[PDB]
């Protein structure tokens, strides 16, 4: 159970999307927290893979806005460590985030 | 492995983390945050966790996880007093 959560968050922090895909096509919860309530849009944004936030944003439409222990959406992560791709693409999908 | 170390950490498993310290896997191993199992154990307050990971293994109480925060940091922020003074006494004697 919490196994796959962070061999899940651990796909998002290599930036392994093909990883992901496989976690998300064996229809697993991807909007699953850590023992610091991350998840693995928080990683993702933390670690500015773009193409792993896109996947995450796009195909699996997980909410953006999920706080983790401090209280964090994963915009803040990439806000502070200055991806600002992933900024502009977290920025976009919250505005029309259902 | 890598983080049913962090798992017991979380929920206070002292049991679990001495069948993982037998084992002699690395107990200051750090996850995709850099975040240690003293990390989350002084982050929950869980004192009888953080206890034996500075009594009997010893780990670094200096090591930043992702924003550059110790695991006294989080104790601070959530209010787990005891917690608080039993690392910043271990951070002074640190060799």
């Amino acid at each position: 159970s919490m196994k796959t959560v962070v061999n899940l968050l651990f796909a998002a922090y290599s930036g392994d999307v093909s990883a992901l895909r496989r976690f998300a096509l064996s229809a697993m919860d991807m909007e699953q927290k850590d023992y610091d309530s991350r998840t693995a849009l928080h990683v993702a944004a933390a670690e500015g893979h773009i193409e792993v936030v896109k996947f995450l944003i796009e195909a699996c439409k997980v909410n953006p806005f999920a706080k983790d222990r401090w209280g964090n959406i994963p915009l803040d992560d990439a806000v502070q460590f200055n991806h600002l791709e992933v900024v502009k693409l977290l920025q976009d999908y919250q505005d029309s985030y259902t």
